[PDB]
């Protein structure tokens, strides 16, 4: 079926300033947006703040100011951390926003209307940090900032109390065997792998009840008021997993501001999300909370939930060290490092490593041979003449890449498509120095011609699918190239060969590199 592409991140807690777990989980975010729309897909990419709770209203307390300036002003500093960190995504939602209240306040009475909401109790441990529940077995002994002796969570570290309060009960204790059927139904639905397979095993075990409102007093009245009760408000948690819904109601006019809410999300084509974007963090609420509640309403269930291996003395800022390397350098770096185990070097040493090694000298020196005067005499795409089996073995590889890089985007696993277009980078290359073009323009211009079309068209191939890595550095190689740019997107020009010879390459400066190599000082 036909519909907008929908593509989420987590919504952030605005309890302190965005950093770089914020930026990378934004990013692969973008990333798959932007693969999506080369491809000529609808997008809808939606990114944001998450504004209510026990732990954005005690953080502002500690600065000392009313909750709605302070959870304004912190999500200014995401907004514009964001838009320096140059991402195109669709729309920046908050769940102090009004309509994304409207949406809350339906989702739940269809909760109740449906009998899946009752009045009982929670007595329990809860992470006000994590602004999770827990059971006795995800608790043990530690410290607190005071350094006396307290109880934390397993789970992140952080302190947790005990919660003894009449509570609005979610029966989620009703929604296993569905559950369990989704997992099994639809065995690419949670990745990676091994993820999905905790999912299952915590379900399998049994699921009790959630607690789904809090006393008013103990979230100290920041939050959405449970609709007939006024005394609770909803949970956090309940509150920040319907902004996807939310967001696939938004009309959003040119500005990026949401101008209408619409009844019925399928007039927007949105909802469900094709791929919600999470830190292993956040598992269980959109793998097993998530869908429960849908399954409650009736609505339609998302596709895909990839959770990467980050956490949503020491400092690594994000816009500091672009500034320093380079947006799209980065860029590279944090999705070329980091797999789903987030075993990741993100030292100095490493990320020059990857810029002189891949970007400059795999990529940069490729793109500069082929489009040298030294090499390309007539600044142009030249004709081929016969291919040589040596030639095919390269051109297969070529045509080869883009169903396998597509797959791997699909996963999704941007590591794997990069690593995939940097193999047959690292090929072309090892092409070009088997043939040394440099020699062959005195020795067999004819040859030259061949030698020359099949990296330029490399070159490109390689640089539509590393585009939504590289978006910026990406329409500069284009444009060296003198890539139309009608040719630049659409599944048409995946195909070798959908720039004629003939084209001539884009004009040339005297100072022109596209990745400048580092020292390793
Ligand atoms: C519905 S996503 C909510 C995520 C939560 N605000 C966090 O920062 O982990």
């Amino acid at each position: 079926v036909e519909k907008v592409f929908f593509v989420t991140s987590p919504i952030y807690y605005v309890n302190a300033a965005p950093h770089i777990g914020h930026v990378y989980s934004t990013l692969i975010t973008d990333v798959i947006g932007r693969y999506h729309r080369v491809k000529g897909e609808r997008v809808f990419a939606l990114t944001g703040t998450d504004e209510h709770g026990q732990k954005v209203a005690e953080a502002a307390k500690q600065k000392q100011v009313s909750p709605y300036d302070f959870t304004t002003a912190v999500a200014g500093e995401f907004k514009k951390c964001f838009e320096q960190m140059d991402y195109s995504i669709d729309y920046f939602i908050r769940t102090t926003n009004e309509q994304h209240k409207a949406v809350v306040k339906e989702l739940w009475t269809k909760l109740e209307q449906k009998g899946d909401i009752y009045l009982g109790r929670y007595e329990g441990w809860y992470s006000i940090s994590d602004e999770s529940f827990l059971t006795p077995q995800n608790i043990t002994d530690g410290v607190d900032k005071d350094g006396n002796p307290c109880k934390v969570s397993l789970e992140s570290g952080h302190v947790v109390t005990w919660v003894s309060e009449e509570n609005y009960m979610f029966r989620l204790s009703a929604f296993r065997e569905r559950l369990l059927e989704w997992y099994h139904a639809n065995p690419g639905c949670i990745v990676p792998e091994f993820r999905r397979r905790e999912v299952i095993r915590a379900v399998e075990k049994g699921l009790p009840d959630l607690s789904v409102s809090r006393a008013r007093a103990t979230l100290h009245n920041w939050a959405i008021p449970v609709p007939g009760n006024p005394d609770h408000c909803v949970y956090v948690w309940l509150d920040a997993l319907t902004n996807y819904l939310t967001g696939s109601r938004l009309r959003v006019d040119e500005s990026g501001k949401e101008v209408s809410l619409v009844d019925d999300f399928n007039e927007l084509e949105r909802f469900p999300a094709d791929v919600h974007v999470i830190g292993k963090d956040i598992l269980k609420f959109h793998a097993i909370y998530w869908p429960a509640f849908l399954l409650s309403a009736g609505l339609p269930l998302p596709k895909k939930i990839v959770a990467h291996g980050w956490w949503t003395g020491n400092v690594f800022d994000p816009v500091e060290k672009a500034e320093e390397f380079g947006y799209d350098a980065l860029k590279y770096f944090l999705l070329r490092e980091s797999g789903f185990s987030d075993d990741g070097d993100y030292s100095d040493k490493n990320m020059i490593a990857r810029l002189n090694g891949e970007l400059a000298d795999t990529l940069g020196n490729l793109v500069m041979r082929c489009t040298s005067a030294k090499i390309n005499v007539n600044g142009e795409w030249p004709s081929p003449a016969a291919y040589t089996e040596e030639d095919e073995s390269l051109i297969q590889l070529i045509k080869d890449l883009p169903g396998t890089a597509d797959h791997y985007y699909l996963i999704p696993d941007i590591q794997k498509a990069i690593i995939a277009v940097f193999d047959v980078l690292r090929a072309i290359n090892a092409y070009v120095t088997d043939m040394a073009p440099w020699k062959l323009v005195k020795t067999d211009p004819e040859r030259l011609r061949t030698v020359l079309y099949i990296t330029l068209e490399g070159v490109r191939v390689t640089t539509l699918l590393l585009s939504p890595i590289l978006p910026r550095k990406s329409v500069v190689i284009f444009d060296m190239l003198g890539v139309p740019e009608v040719h630049r997107k659409g599944i048409e020009n995946f195909e070798f060969g959908a720039v004629p010879p003939g084209t001539r390459l884009g004009p040339a400066v005297e100072g022109e590199v596209l990745f400048s190599k580092r020292s390793t000082e």
